[PDB]
């Protein structure tokens, strides 16, 4: 019922010179916490994202800033790797004719 899978995950700082080739692939994490918050906690709580900022063309491993407003730790893992590339203008600008 849909094509777009904007998935939980959202980038910020997006340069729009910049495109993903692909959507960023899911992956399952692992939490060590109490049931009562766990089982209270919901993923709308749970802050992700991604900043896309200094980072330059290519393919590069980066850290989720993720962040929970309570007493829970990170277990480990998991780590994102991507292929970023340039925007491909159809309207055609740069280089006088071609």
């Amino acid at each position: 019922m849909k094509t777009l899978y904007d998935l939980p995950i959202v980038l910020r700082n997006l340069p729009e010179d910049l495109v993903l080739e692909k959507p960023l692939p899911e992956v399952s994490v692992t939490i060590r916490a109490y049931p009562e918050i766990l089982n209270n906690l919901t993923k709308e709580q749970i802050s992700l994202w991604i900043d896309a900022t200094g980072k330059a063309v290519g393919e590069h491993t980066v850290k989720i800033y993720w962040q929970l407003p309570a007493g829970i730790e990170m277990v480990s893992i998991p780590d994102v790797t991507y292929t970023l590339k340039a925007k491909e203008d159809p309207l055609e600008h740069h280089h006088h004719h071609h």
